[PDB]
This record gives structure tokens, C-alpha cells and sequence, in this order.
């Protein structure tokens, strides 16, 4: 049966550690893919970690990072949550240098974007075979979320961008049923920039907190209804959660406009909690180091600076990276609401560290009814490796 | 339940990337079989990649290519599509230096040919056990498709050759139900040569596009009805798709006779599209380099040179190899027609490259309702390897 | 359906070898986690071995034992009983430096304790996702059994400790249904110390034989009824089974008080047999070497020294370690009673041996209706290893 | 449902290659157990290869053959037929230095014998847990078939020996239902010797062809009825099939007595075919080299030398070893009879070859309705290995 996913998101007081894969530590000797962009998504029976590989293993010469990011070797694969991204437990999903995946209650849908920058092809897989495609509509690196898509009542939703990485681009949201695209909508967002959306279901809609790589240090927010009407703006909260960003003191929030006048960014996430918001961010304002999650009172609807909870997940002495959202389905939790979870990618290697390679491992946290103590579930690998 | 596979083949405007296994890159450090002849076939639940191994792994001394091609160590194994042919995910299928496999809706049927050249034995497996055999009828390397066989209404069909590789041989098509051979027919084809047929279901018949290793640079075409009546000829199109071949300018097609007066060949494929045809070929006319797929208007029925679509899958600077056909079953696609897919083997190693070994990896494409941009999903391995 | 587990424990005359994983021997070349605290628990279909890893493999530099025992890399994983704790067969369970696990007839429940010593968080997983949490209530290394928990009539029971390792601490027993905590009770035990309980179902109650790390060389015994009323004392038998302990000659048992005036201890177990008891212990009184199991007449209820059976499982020349209890469910044995089983951890490496690492392998024995000869199923690995 | 296995064995004209695992070749680089005594047995869904390991891998120092054959590290494990005995695909079965296994239609039964030579314990597992035991009854290396046991109508049968390896011993046949021993019988066989029986179902009885290690160069034959009445004698045929043996010219058969006055032997097999017999033997009379299978007219009932078929499976230039029998169940073949299959172990290493280790790989053949050409599916590994 299809997952309804029409329930409200649970209001949570903290996040409990779900999984830690230790992939880089293991890959010092084991056979582990060099990966990037490792997200989690769940079916009615299990949660899986998805990741992009280059067909190269840690401590092998092919892990040499002299390739294009968007190479023809790049594929999407998956394992059970908490398993390292190792060769012998991996499930193939799609050829892809950009991806999203989600389960509709019956089967996995996966979208893998590959091909040339001027004319990329996004292939939709459903149940482990190709079922449809979207070609680039604007001829400039068609790309998508790098996290879980969202399925509601048997229809799956995701967001894609086509255009410049550093100025105005174009943004579309898509809807599919059983791997067949059955609707889309252009997102009108002049002056704004959307990349790498982290989405989740809440009250029968798809809520997304994305990345502005143009001028914004605050995050875009996009809310999509099943008929593909939408609301688009910025996360109202008077604290910024992109990286790089300015000091909190110097920041005034906006519900409507990018604030901060800085380029670049990092994939991140936020969860609406009635009118409040949980927002993730790196502890460092300038680098992808540390990770904390903050609850801001009325932060979804006002430019509030009223922080009511804070939890540290990775200390500021250790590397973080992308982060993203997903939910636990009711068929697993038996709850009356959808439980919010997030993952944090912890990047290791070049250029910040003296290795020839770059990969990442992950920590995954889920929302609970209790406050949880600060700690640091950092990567733990000792670099350099033998191949270096 | 048995797969009907009685539907027409879908008419497609292009092919989307399905899978890429990166097996050779992975096998630089991981434990991956040295393989040859890697085809894909699908059941109602999944597609699998089949391959021939020697019981030797990449970067080990046993990968030393000093063996007979048709050795007693050669076996047929399989993995899920997109998985590298690695030891720890592999399913054993048959002892075999020539093979074919296909699913009838209920179980996998596999045919593995092994034994001496003068008296080979082809063992039919059904459901993972031996169920029947065919001994050599002409005493000269009994051999078969090296790609998916075809099942229609619970009966499975395949083509075998027994005789010379470079002049007139003998050709038979077989029919089995539940692993028991229940019919066969001699294919009368004087002046013609059939090897390594790539077959697929279309409108309740088995259509095959094969390899002429005697004098033809055009491909034989064989159409088999369930009562084992047949039509045999050559692919009518006024472009040749074997390798080696002549220039397109110098070529005039024939529906009935080999054209080009050249020996040797490569396994390839074609799909009928009403009266049109999709045909694969290496980009190089002389070597197994590059891969393109061409749609020719009326090319199934006339000696047409009217090319209406072209798609590049592997650039001419990279190695290709065998290629073959399969279809996606209706129980997976939910379509009203059978979706055409193909795989391309990309060979690496000796003698063309300075290694002691030879193996291959694969790219798999499936037909879609959209044109897809040219690109190159080439192998990507950096040779030589450590063992070299 | 839920496991009833309301039957009496079987009365057994000896123990038969169930499994031996040879994990350390295998890990000389294979890819095997460095582990600690490897317990067994069974579902209606299978028994599994659970273990704590650091994300490091044998013969790799990360196995270097310079880490905190309670590190952020420590996780709980599992394999089928008798499989080595290898990377490619492992199932992720929880982030954890202390753990317990058990099956309720429908799904696995796992408890993983992680976080800082002053404020640890115990996460309850049910069916492979987080469902609840218990934070430290006394701010001093919240910790639990390191063996199977016990499920009766769909409700699962376990014991935790929070407080000092060498003097009076606090002890609580918990009850959960479907991963939700629905009851708890403070265990009043002044002058006593409880760690690392080995529990099993017997006649509809949870019987536990634990470790006193404060002053006792005899083992605490805790009996929990489903309404969380309890009885707590010490194992009556006039033989002591902790390590370190004194000579049997110098020992007089007590049902109520710690005896022996020695600190430290080892996780161990005992099984009630009507009024008799099977008790495990190291053969050495001073070190974790050898393992024997003794049946004492009336030893559950009197300070008896009447030994009626003895079986040696690991000779005194070889290293042992922790040991723990579990039962075989009726849905597997088809018996009218619950069959008692135990595992013995065999520790290898530093500091007792000259290596940089420490890990363990296991032997598992189950109760049978026959006496079984003494032998030694010791670890068997030859140290040092290459990394040393 | 239980397998009936009450049908007659099929009369077959030859044997077709089923599987070849190439385990030693693979283990040059992959992670493969050093094994001995690799037999095959089948359930209603699949055939599996069972094998004894020492917890040591090929090309590792623990493969050093300085251990006792009957060591405490020795365990029984299994993989799908045709898979190498590799770590990451292996299923644990039992602690064992002697073993047998078979499926009753519902679950696997396994018997593993371990413990000391004077007092060994044979543990019966059913459905992956221990269910019963047999202790040594004669105090001298209790041991069993090292091949498939036989299940008929839900009851499983096997043969064990306890006593001297080179003179009169004692022999018992056992019967179990659902892992519980429910009957046994002493086999009266004065002047005869029974080891390592190869058994199969035929017409509702268990037929066994065994090894005489005392004075016989002909093989014992034991036929067991479900009520544990039995007939015991020697294989009547006027050709001998043990190794070592004398020349065929010098041999006269006997239905009742050992012939040949030679010690030692090898595990082998034979199949009754009405009144005829298929018998396996090494081609060499003095060493375990080559393997052939002979059909002798009236060879089950008379001292016939009328050879009517011969098939070579391993040439005389290559090493063979143990061989054993099993059948394919009707639920797999859909036949009206039980199909006979056999496996041949091919031993490599010390002392015959200059390595520190000894292991084996296998070829498996099944009976078919056609004659099959001679060939040699020998091991293929190139010795010595790196560790040597
Ligand atoms: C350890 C290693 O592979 N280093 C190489 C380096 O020698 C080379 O200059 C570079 C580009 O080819 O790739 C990297
Ligand atoms: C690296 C390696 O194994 N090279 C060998 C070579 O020495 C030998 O001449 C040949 C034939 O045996 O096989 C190859
Ligand atoms: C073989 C090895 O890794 N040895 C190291 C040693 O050099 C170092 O002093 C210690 C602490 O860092 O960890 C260990
Ligand atoms: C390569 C290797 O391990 N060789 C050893 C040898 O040095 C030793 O004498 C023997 C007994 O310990 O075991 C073997
Ligand atoms: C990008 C890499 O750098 C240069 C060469 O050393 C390699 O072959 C490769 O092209
Ligand atoms: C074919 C190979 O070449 C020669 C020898 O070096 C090897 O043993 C092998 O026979
Ligand atoms: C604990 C270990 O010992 C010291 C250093 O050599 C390492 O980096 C590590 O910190
Ligand atoms: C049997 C083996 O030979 C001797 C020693 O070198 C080893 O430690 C082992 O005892
Ligand atoms: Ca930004
Ligand atoms: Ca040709
Ligand atoms: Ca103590
Ligand atoms: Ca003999
Ligand atoms: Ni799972
Ligand atoms: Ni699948
Ligand atoms: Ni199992
Ligand atoms: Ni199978």
C-alpha cells in the first residue's frame, strides 16, 4: 500500500543518535567506496543510506581526486543505514552525479542526473528500472536535492535547478506517480537562489529548506501543495544557518529576501515545529566545521532570535559538511505524527587535509521527546592513509 | 505466473543510462572477477548482469591470460544490474565458456556450454539445477548467444551454432519449457553465417540480430515464431553495423545476402521499430572503439540510408566491445509494450593494452520517449595495474 | 505474534557446543571488526551475535587501542550466530558503548548507550529505528547488560546502572512494549553492587545473575516480575563465581550479602534449575583464564557446596572473558520449556599479550539432556599480528 | 511440507556438469576458507555446498597445516552450490571435525561431531539451533559420513562409526525427526569396515556405498529401511572402486566379503540402477588422481565386469579426492524420479605439493538422459602461493 504521509510532523525536544557508519575508518583496510553526498531515506520496512561513488575505493589509486566532479563514472548506490558504503553490501541505484531518492510505500523511486553540463539527462527509476526522463531545460547543469525526496499519497515530489551556481538560475518542482512524471511547476523566485533542497512531509505538504548560493546567508523555504501550487520565501528566523555567514549579532532576518550579501553556501536543513523551527548549521561561520541544531521560538513565521534549545552533534574542532532531512514513516514508528530526522556528512581529505582523496562519513539523528546532551560523533579517521 | 511477453516492442526516441558497474576501477583494490561476455536479462522483479569468469580475480596472478578461452575453469555467474562482478555478491549459474540466460516469469533458465571442442555439452539449468542437455551435433565448438534468451508464454527460445567460425556452419533454434527442451529447428542459411545472436520479444515472436563472421559486414536477422517456423535474412538497412566494416559511402544494403566481403565481426544488436530500426555499432570501422546507436527510417524492410536519430554512448577515443539486447517486462514497467534496452561491453587489457590480463565493464541503456544527449560512459580504469 | 516466553526453563544435564566464530583467526587476513562484549540473542527464526565495534578492523592501524573505551565511534552491530564479526555480513544496530538486545516475537529491540559520561543517552531501537530514550539519571556512566534482554508476552525487560564502578551505585529495571518505555523501578540494594546483568526468562519472570564490582566475589541475583515488583539478593551457593575471588575452601555463601571483600569482577551468568543452579566461572581465581560450568545441588536456595556436575569449556591455559545467558525460544525448539544457552568471550591482545590491539571471539553452548565431555574450544589465533 | 523422497532413483545414461567453484584459484587473492570434506545437499529451493573450515584463510599464516585434523577451531559452514567457500557468503552450521547435513522439506538438519577423541559429542542441529546429541559409544573417534544424509517422509537417516580406523570398529545408523533422535540400530558387520558412507534415497530406502579402511578394496553397501531393519554387504561388481586397489585384471568381486587385502581407502560413491550400478573411482589405483565413473551391467547384484559406460570427469594428470552422492528433489526437477548427482573433491597442497597448506575445490555432476563427453574440470590453481 502507498504511504499516506499526510500527518503532521512531530514536535520534538531533542535529537537522539540513530546511526554512525565509520566508513572512512573502516576503509583504511576494508573495501569502501570513496563517496560524496550521503543522504538517508526510509521505506515502510527500513532506512537506507544513499551515496554517490566514482567506482573507486579508499586507499586505491583511483581515489586520486583528479577527476571531474560530474564524471561518467559517478553512480548512485545504497546500503542499510549505519553500514559503511562498502562494495559488498552495496545496491546499485542509478548513474548519477546528482541525485534524490524516496519510497512511496510500494517501491523506491530514484532520480539520477548524468550526462554533459549543457544537456544533462535526469533518469527516473522506479522499482529498480528506468521509467522516465527529464532533460535539461536551461542548458546549465541540471541538478537536484542530494537528499530524500518526499512522497505523499503515492505521489513523489522533488525540486531541481538548471542554471548558474552563483547568480539567478531557474527552479522547478516535479511530481511523479509510479516513476512517471505527471506534473511540474516553475518556481518564480527573482533575486533568490535555490540549490540542494532538504525536504520533508508536514500536514500533507512538502516543506523544503534549501541553499542560496548567490547572495543569501539565510536559507530559502519552499512549500509545495499536492496540486503544485507553492509558497516560496526565506526562513524567517533572525539567525542565519548557511555557511559562510556573518555573526549572529550583525544579522536581521527576512521572510522574503536574501540577507548577508555573501556567496557560496552549504546544503542544510530546517524543520517547522508549529510556528517554531529547528535549524541546523555548522558551528564555524566560515568553514564546514562543527554542527549544531537550534530551536527558535516562532522562527518559521517571525524574524525571531529567541533560541530555546541548542544541541551540539559535532564539535567545532572536527569537520562537518552537508546535512539533510528525512522522516520516519508511521508504518515503522506507529506514531500519530511523522518523526523528523537528519544526517550530517563529515568530509575528510583534500584540499583541507593533505591527501590525494576526499570522502565523507555520516552521523544520523532522530527527533525524540527528551532533551539530549551535547557531544561529538565526529568521523574519527586518522589521515593520511597509505595511498597518500 | 509466466510472463506473456506477447506485446509489441515500444517505439522509442532515445536511450537513457540505466547502469554502469565500474568493475575494473573497483577491482584495482576490491575482489572482482576477470570477466568476458557480460549480458543483462530481467525477471518480473529485477534485472541481472550475467558474466563469464575464469575463477580468477583482477590484480591476481591467475588473471594471467595464458589460458584457453574455452577452459574448464570458465563459469557463468550473475549479480544485480550495476553491481561489479565481485566475488561476494556473485550468484553461481553454470559451468560455461558460452552461455545464455532468461527468466520465464517463474524461474531463471540458464544454458552453459562446456566440454571439449569436438564434443561440447550444453547444460540447461532451470531454477538453479540442471534439467536437460544438448550435445554438439556437428563436432565443432557448440556455442550460443552470450546475451539474454527470450521467453514468450512460458516457453524459452535461443539460437546455437555448431561448425566453423570463418566459413559455413550450422545453426539451430531451440525451444524449452521449464528447463525441458521440447522443440528445435535447423536454420537453413546457405552462404550466410550466424553467431552470437541478440534476441528480444516483439509481437509474440523472437527477433534476432546476429553476427556474420564469414563474409558479411551487415548483420543476419532471424525471426522465430512459437511453432519454430522462421524467417532468416540480413538486416536490410543501407548502413552496416558489424566491425570490421567498410565506409558507409561504399555500402549498399541487402535484405537477403551478406555484403562487404570481410571476415570477423563483433556481437551487436538491432531493434525493429515498426518498419524502422535502431542499430548499434562501434564508431570505428576497424576496431572495437566507440559506440553509437542509429535509427534508420524503414531500415528493417528497405535498404534505407535515411538516418533520423543518432546517439553516442561511448566516444571514439575509448574502447567498446560486444553489445546485446534485452527487454524490460511489463510486470516492472506497467507499460502496454516491451521496453528495449541494450548493454555495451567495454574491453580493457591485452593485447591492445600492455597488461597480462583482459576484462570488461559495462554500460546499460534503456529506451525512453525523449531524445538524450551524446556522452561517453567509458570504462575509466587506469592501466596498467599492480600485477602488471 | 509475540513470543510468550512464559514457560519454565529446561532442566539440563550438560551443554553442547552451538557455535564458534573464529573471528580473530579469520581477521588475520579477512576484514573483521575489532570487537568487545559479543552476546547472543534469538528471534523465532534465528540466533544472532551482537557486538561492539570501534569502526576499526583487525590488522589495521585504527585497531590501535589508544582510544577511550566509551568513544564516539563505538557502535552495536550483529551477524548470524557463528559468523565472524566481519564488515560485509554485519547489520548495524545502534550507536553504543554499552548495549543490550532482544526479540519480542515480532521485531528486534536494541538499546544503545552513548554520549558523555556525565549525561549519557540510551537510545531504544525497535524494528531498526529509534523509538525512545533514557537519559542518565545519576550523571555517572549510564550503562546496561552487554547481553540479551528478556521479552515476556510482548514486553521487554532490562537492567541499567548509573553511578560508581567501585562503590555504591544506583540500579533500575525497565519495561518496554514495541520500543516504548512503559515502566521502570528503582532497585533497592544497599551495600550491594549490580553491573552487567545476565538475564533469562523462567516461569514468567526475568531472572538475572549479575556482577558486583564493589566488595562481592559472589554474584547478585535479581528476579523481576512483570508488574516490576522484584526480589534482589546474592546467589546463595557456597561457591563463588566472580573473578577475582578467593579459594573455594575459604568461602561461605550468603543469600543476602556480598562475601569475599574483593573489588573488580567479570560479567558472568547462572541458571536456576528448580532449587539447583548452573553457574559459570573462570577456572583461574585471579585472571580471566579458562571457563567451567558447575551444577550445585540446592545452590539457588541454600549455601550449598554440593557440586553434582562440572564441565570444562575452555582450558585454564587459554584466555576467557565475559560470559552471558540467553534462551532458545519454543518456536525454534518445539519444546515445552525454554532451553538455556550461554556464550563465552575469549579475549586476546593487550595488555596481557604484546599487541597494540584487543579483540575477542566466542564459543556458544546450549543445554542438552546428556552429559558432555570436557574440552577446550579456545580462540586459536597466533599473536602477534602483522600490524604489531 | 516434508519431502517424500519415496520415488525410485532415475536411470541415467551420463552425468552433466552442475557446478565448479574455483575456490583455490579465487583464494589466491580473495578471502576463502581453507577447507576439507566439501559435500553437497539440496532443499526444495536450492542445493548448498557444505565444508569443514579451520577458521583460517588461504594465503594467511593460520593456513599453516601444523594443527590437529580434529581441532577445536574446526567448524561446518555452507554456501550456495558453485560459490567458493568464502568468508562473506558463508553460513555457519555447526562446530565439527566430522559432519553430515540434509533437508527434510521444512528445515536443514546438520550433525557436527566435535570434542575429544575418547569422548566426542555429535550435536544435531535443526533449523539452525542445537536440538539433540549423541556421545561416543565406543570411545574412539565418533565420526560420520562427510556427505549428505538422507530424508524420507520427514525422517532423516545417517550412519556413524566409533572405533579403530584400521581394524574392526562399530557402526550405527540413526533416525531423527525434526532434529530429535527417535531410533538407532547397531550394524552387524564382522570382518567388514564402514567409514564415510555416501547415501541417497531409492524406492523409499536409504542406499549407502561406503569406505572400508581395513582390508577391502571393494566398497561396503548398506541398505536401510525406515523401520531400521537393514541389509549390509559389499558392492557385488567385479571391478573395485576404492583407492588404493589392485588391477582390475587381478580382481574378482564379492557380494559378501572384503576383497584385495589392502588397507586405507578414500570416500567414494555408487548409484544403483535397477540391477546395474554407476560407480565412481580415481583413475589412479595408488593415488587420489583422476576421476572416472563407470556403469556396470548387473553390477549391483552380480560380480559383473561388463562395463557399458565410462565417463572421465578429471584427467589422470590432476588431483582428485573424496567423492559423494546426493539427489535432486522432485520439488525442483518436477520429475517422477530422484535424479542422482555426485561431487568430486580436488585436493591441493601438502604433502603431495610443496606448500604449508592443504585445501580443496569441487566439481559437481548430475545425471541426465544423454551420454556426455569425457573432459577434465580439474582444480586449476597454480601453486605455490604467496604464503609459501
Ligand atoms: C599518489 C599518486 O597517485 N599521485 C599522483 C601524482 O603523481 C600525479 O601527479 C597526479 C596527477 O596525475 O595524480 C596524483
Ligand atoms: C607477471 C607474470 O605472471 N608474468 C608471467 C610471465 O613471467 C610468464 O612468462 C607467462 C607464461 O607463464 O605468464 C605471465
Ligand atoms: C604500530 C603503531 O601504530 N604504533 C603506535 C605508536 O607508534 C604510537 O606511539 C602510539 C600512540 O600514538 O600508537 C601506537
Ligand atoms: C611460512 C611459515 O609460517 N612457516 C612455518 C615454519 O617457519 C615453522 O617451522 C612451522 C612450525 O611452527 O610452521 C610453518
Ligand atoms: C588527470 C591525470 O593527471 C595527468 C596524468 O598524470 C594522468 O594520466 C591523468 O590524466
Ligand atoms: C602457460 C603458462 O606458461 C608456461 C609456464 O610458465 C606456466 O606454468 C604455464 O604453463
Ligand atoms: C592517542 C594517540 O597518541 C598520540 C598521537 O601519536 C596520536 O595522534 C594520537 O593522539
Ligand atoms: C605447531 C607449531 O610449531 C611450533 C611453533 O613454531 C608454533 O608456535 C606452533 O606450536
Ligand atoms: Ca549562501
Ligand atoms: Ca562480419
Ligand atoms: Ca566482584
Ligand atoms: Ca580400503
Ligand atoms: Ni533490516
Ligand atoms: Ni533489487
Ligand atoms: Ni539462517
Ligand atoms: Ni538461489
Amino acid at each position: 500500500q502507498f504511504m499516506q504521509n499526510t500527518e503532521a510532523l512531530c514536535d520534538v525536544k531533542g535529537f537522539a543518535p540513530f546511526s554512525k557508519d565509520n566508513g572512512i575508518r573502516i576503509g583504511s583496510r576494508g573495501h569502501v567506496f570513496v563517496i560524496r553526498e550521503p543522504f538517508v531515506s526510509c521505506s515502510p520496512t527500513e532506512c537506507r543510506t544513499f551515496f554517490l561513488t566514482q567506482g573507486s575505493l579508499l586507499n586505491d589509486k583511483h581515489s586520486n581526486g583528479t577527476e571531474k566532479d560530474r564524471s561518467p563514472y559517478r553512480t548512485l548506490m545504497s546500503v542499510e543505514i549505519g553500514q559503511s558504503p562498502n562494495v559488498y553490501q552495496a545496491r546499485f541505484e542509478a548513474v548519477a552525479w546528482s541525485a534524490t531518492a524516496c519510497h512511496d510505500g510500494k517501491k523506491w523511486m530514484t532520480i539520477g542526473v548524468t550526462g554533459p553540463d549543457a544537456k544533462a539527462v535526469a533518469v527516473v527509476h522506479y522499482g529498480g528500472i528506468p521509467t522516465d526522463v527529464i532533460n535539461s531545460w536551461a542548458g546549465d547543469i541540471l541538478r537536484t536535492q542530494e537528499s530524500s525526496c518526499t512522497c505523499i499519497l503515492g505521489e513523489c515530489y522533488w525540486v531541481m535547478t538548471d542554471g548558474p551556481a552563483n547568480r539567478q538560475a531557474q527552479y522547478r518542482a516535479f511530481k511523479a506517480k509510479q516513476g512517471k512524471i505527471i506534473g511540474q511547476v516553475e518556481i518564480s523566485f527573482n533575486g533568490g537562489h535555490i540549490e540542494e533542497c532538504s525536504c520533508y512531509p508536514n500536514d500533507g505538504k512538502v516543506e523544503c529548506v534549501c541553499r542560496d548560493n548567490w547572495t543569501g546567508t539565510n536559507r530559502p523555504v519552499l512549500v509545495i501543495s499536492p496540486d503544485l501550487s507553492y509558497r516560496v520565501g526565506y526562513l524567517c528566523a533572525g539567525l542565519s544557518s548557511d555557511t559562510p555567514r556573518g555573526e549572529d549579532s550583525q544579522f536581521t532576518g527576512s521572510c522574503t529576501s536574501p540577507v548577508g550579501n555573501q556567496g557560496y553556501g552549504v546544503k542544510g536543513f530546517g524543520f517547522r515545529q508549529g510556528n517554531d523551527v529547528w535549524m541546523g548549521r555548522t558551528i564555524s561561520r566560515t568553514s564546514r566545521s562543527g554542527f549544531e541544531i537550534l530551536k527558535v521560538r516562532n522562527g518559521w513565521v517571525q524574524t525571531s532570535k529567541e533560541q530555546i534549545k541548542r544541541q551540539v552533534v559535532v564539535d567545532n574542532l572536527n569537520r562537518s559538511g552537508y546535512s539533510g532531512s528525512f522522516t520516519l514513516p508511521v508504518e515503522l514508528t506507529k506514531r500519530d505524527c511523522l518523526v523528523p530526522c537528519f544526517w550530517v556528512e563529515m568530509i575528510r581529505g583534500k584540499p583541507a587535509e593533505k591527501t590525494i582523496w576526499t570522502s565523507s562519513s555520516s552521523i544520523v539523528m532522530c527527533g525524540v521527546d527528551h532533551e539530549v546532551a551535547d557531544w561529538s560523533w565526529h568521523d574519527g579517521a586518522i589521515l593520511p592513509f597509505d595511498i597518500d
